């Protein structure tokens, strides 16, 4: 049974005729045409039910919010006497981003009623009606818009950005926890203060919050290395609850409690997200933050939910390893998997301090000689960028300070030494490894075989000689030594921090071709390597193609798997079921950046065509291992570089896919929505413009959305009169002319209309190729919208008393804002 929901409708327009009468609201009155409605004494008596519009050059809309969850059947418009020639319905969640549901409407005689009926009704708490053209000179006339329907009493859910989609979250009872300038936090641990040092380098610069360390705080931080959240965990469902955390707020007070320093962070980000995607803002924000009063108990489906990244064909420098540490962080990724040698580069200083008694092999000449190659745009004939990969290594310091950084972000590393295949930089890097049956061998007289196109694909190291697992052990130990000292300077646990796990790859030994035997070398290799990974009490990771050594690695080993289907796997069901081995799912078609993300795109194309947010979210990772939960450790995001050339690059491929990978890592099987999770990709996206960070403008993603944020003019410089008061981010903007900026001002003595400057530093733009291949960058975001207004020299020197009004309307979004 559906009725008009416009009688409890709170109704907003464009604007109208005359302040007196023919306001919007008289379209909400839900009145039948009176008698002769075209007389011009029937029309236009001054109390005639019909809203008179603003006159100018529009577009004139009346839109109407309902209190909670309308569901229409149908829109009735009955026109006046000037009727819309054009226009549109949209509906809106947040009542500034609209949506069109139907175009191409038209009235086409005066008093008359246009019915638009939805084939399937449409859920929303807003719908509008937008005209861009009219009948008349004449202010448009609508004596009635009926939208037809059944109203649920629902609130907005502040919790609906939560982005992995949270084990339980409520809202509670009360207004929200307001953030003020002095709000201090207690920690119950030191283990704590990364959790509110990550708020911090976010709160600091766009709200002004310093989040001073207090005693007796509203916002409180306690580790209860004992905190249950099971009451939350259904029959069906699967946590780790060393990752656990919950979250009580109200107006008072805001009350973490975390199972570790790990869930603290985690409990930070989800803080961060509640309070909105602006909190990354590089300019002090207007609005005071708020964080919600709610009931949030929380843990992840896996353990492990990581990120390879591969400067290995193309380095990446410290800084940008650190911009992918927060986004991993932001979504709760918990692990950074370092392939740091492969066939086109080794990216780690390893120094001869604290070789074994005998070993006099030179590791420097490692990073010296196999940090100066990378990958070779001239050895592909492709789209591949024209410029080589990135040439550098980390020194010793700044992978330390990477390992510091990560574990400040609840991130643990785990290094990829990846042989015996995809080991040439080791070959070309230490000519103590060039012996026994390794291949390629050097040239005549050569210490080292010569990086050419030939060697790709063919490198063995020697797999019957002492010296390579003599070179292994101390490149272990060095890695070992170097993550301690990251871990002791970020002042998170190591108990935590510390990731007993090695990878020692073992994928695609010859791949290309070689010296035969691969079964025999790659037997030999992992199950003397493995023994090495042992002696250090750690746990082995080999990619599943690595798993003709299955019975060689030591019991209780990991597979990576990534090739084909692990459920009807033999060596991979072995491994699990055999010799208690367990699983991290990286299966190419679900987890691999590379693989384009669109058809619109360029890029690898093998695993699905384009592999997109639907490949990355659909999927079970327990299903597709063929196994028990237990046995799955959790997921991996793949970027290999072979392609890639920039962070910005590297990020179009990563971003939004990766907060897919996150959900698919974090949320319940049973919780797991796609739908749920495109609707969330906005405010994500907004999160990242704020951040900087590119992001692949997915044609598949619908929830793209504009918003407005006014930034606190007093810290900014008024240069001629002219000042930034307000920022708009949009994914997608080739200018800002679709956009419409006003300005009024007024003080406490004296409306005036104000010149209004919108200033956007760069334009989106897709892909670019040059000459077949892409130009590194092509793919970038516009920027956020810096919206400046001029204000008159009477008022460019009075001290503040000036309360400003700013408007910005498009076709797909209007928002006015006042303080
Ligand atoms: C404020 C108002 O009522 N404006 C309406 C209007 N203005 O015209 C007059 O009121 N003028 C007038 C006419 C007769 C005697 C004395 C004065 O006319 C607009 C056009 O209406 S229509 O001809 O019926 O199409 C109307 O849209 C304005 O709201
Ligand atoms: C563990 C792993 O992924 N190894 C390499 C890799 N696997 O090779 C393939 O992708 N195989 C293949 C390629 C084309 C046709 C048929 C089979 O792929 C990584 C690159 O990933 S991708 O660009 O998304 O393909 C590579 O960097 C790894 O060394
Ligand atoms: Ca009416």
């Amino acid at each position: 049974t559906v009725s008009n929901l416009a009688t409890m409708a709170t109704v907003t327009a464009s604007g109208r005729e005359v302040s007196s009468g023919f306001g919007p609201e008289l379209a909400a009155d839900n009145q039948d045409l009176p008698d002769n409605p075209t007389d011009k004494s029937v029309h236009n008596a001054s109390g005639a039910s019909r809203w008179s519009a603003d006159r100018g050059s529009g577009p004139w809309w009346l839109a109407y919010e309902f209190p909670g969850e309308a569901t229409i059947s149908s829109v009735n418009i009955a026109w006046g006497n000037t009727y819309a020639t054009n226009y549109s319905i949209q509906t809106s969640d947040d009542g500034s981003n609209w949506t069109d549901v139907k175009t191409g409407l038209k009235a086409t005689a005066q008093a008359q009623w246009v019915k638009t009926t939805f084939d399937t009704p449409i859920k929303t708490r807003h719908i509008r009606m937008i005209a861009t053209t009219k009948s008349q000179s004449w202010s448009l006339s609508v004596w009635e818009m009926r939208t037809m329907g059944t109203i649920s009493a629902v609130a907005t859910d502040p919790l609906s950005r939560l982005t992995p989609r949270p084990l339980y979250a409520q809202s509670a009872d009360g207004e929200a926890f307001e953030l003020k300038k002095n709000t201090c936090v207690s920690v119950s641990d030191g283990s704590l203060l990364p959790a509110v040092d990550v708020m911090r380098d976010e709160l600091g610069t766009s709200y002004g919050l310093k989040l001073a360390e207090g005693t007796n705080c509203p916002i409180t931080f306690t580790l209860d290395e004992n905190l249950d959240v099971t009451g939350h965990v259904g029959s069906a469902q699967s946590i780790t609850a060393d990752e656990a955390y919950t979250i009580v707020s109200d107006a008072d007070s805001v009350t973490v409690k975390a199972r570790s320093a790990t869930a603290g962070i985690w409990a930070a980000q989800t803080l961060l997200q509640l309070i909105g995607p602006w909190t990354n803002s590089t300019v002090k924000l207007a609005d005071v933050a708020f964080i919600p009063a709610v009931n949030i108990a929380d843990a992840p489906r896996y353990q492990w939910r990581g990120v390879l990244v591969d400067p290995a064909r193309s380095f990446y420098p410290l800084d940008e390893m650190k911009q992918m540490i927060d986004v991993m962080s932001a979504y709760k990724m918990n692990t950074l998997h370092l392939h740091l040698s492969e066939d086109e580069g080794f990216r780690v200083e390893i120094t001869n301090d604290g070789r074994a008694d005998g070993d006099t092999t030179d590791y420097t000449q490692l990073a010296i000689k196999s940090g100066a190659i990378s990958y070779q745009s001239a050895w592909t004939s492709n789209w591949s960028p024209a410029q080589d990969g990135r040439t550098g290594y980390w020194t010793q310091s700044e992978f330390i300070e990477l390992v510091a950084y990560a574990a400040d972000h609840g991130i643990a590393i785990v290094p990829e030494i990846d042989g015996p295949g995809h080991s040439f930089s080791l070959l070309h890097g230490l000519a103590e490894l060039n012996t026994g049956n390794s291949n390629p061998k050097p040239a005549a007289g050569e210490d080292t075989p010569a990086f050419i196109q030939s060697a790709q694909g063919r490198s063995s190291l020697a797999t019957d000689a002492d010296i390579t697992y003599t070179v292994l052990g101390h490149i272990m130990d060095q890695l070992d030594g170097m993550i301690d000292k990251g871990i002791k300077a970020s002042t998170m646990p190591a108990s935590e921090l510390k990731r007993m796990y090695f990878h020692l790859g073992g994928d695609e030994l010859f791949l290309s071709g070689g010296a035969g035997n691969k079964t025999e070398r790659l037997q030999e290799y992992l199950g003397r390597s493995g023994a090495l990974v042992k002696e250090r009490d750690k746990t082995t990771i080999v990619w599943n193609d690595g798993l003709d050594a299955v019975d060689q690695i030591p019991e209780g080993s990991v597979v990576q798997h990534w090739t084909g289907n692990a459920a009807n796997n033999a060596s991979i069901q072995k491994l699990l079921n055999q010799r208690n081995g367990k699983i991290i799912m990286s299966p190419a078609g679900n987890t691999y950046f590379p693989q384009r993300p669109g058809t619109e795109t360029t890029g690898v194309t093998w695993a699905c065509g384009a592999c997109t947010t639907s490949n990355f979210y659909q999927w079970n990772p327990t299903s597709s291992a063929g196994t028990t939960e237990d046995k799955v450790l959790g997921v991996e995001d793949a970027l290999w570089s072979e392609h890639l050339r920039s962070l910005n690059d590297a990020e179009f491929l990563m971003y939004t896919r990766m907060m897919a990978t996150a959900e698919v890592g974090w949320t319940q099987q049973n919780r797991k929505d796609y739908d749920n999770w495109n609707k969330r990709v906005g405010d994500i996206a907004i999160d990242l413009m704020n951040r900087g960070a590119n992001f692949h403008k997915a044609t598949e993603v619908t929830s793209w959305k504009g918003s407005y944020a006014a930034v606190d003019a007093a810290e900014q410089k008024v240069t001629d009169g002219k000042v930034l008061v307000g920022r708009y981010a949009e994914p997608g903007l080739t200018g800002t002319d679709g956009l419409s900026f006003t300005a009024t001002y007024t003080a406490e003595g004296g409306a005036v209309n104000l010149p209004v400057t919108p200033d956007m530093k760069q334009t989106y733009s897709q892909q670019q190729l040059k000459n077949g291949r892409l130009v590194v960058n092509g793919a970038h975001m516009n920027s956020i919208v810096d919206v400046y207004v001029t204000l008159p020299s009477d008022v460019l020197a009075a001290d503040s008393v000036g309360r400003l009004d700013v408007s910005v309307s498009s076709s797909t979004y209007h928002h006015h804002h006042h303080h």
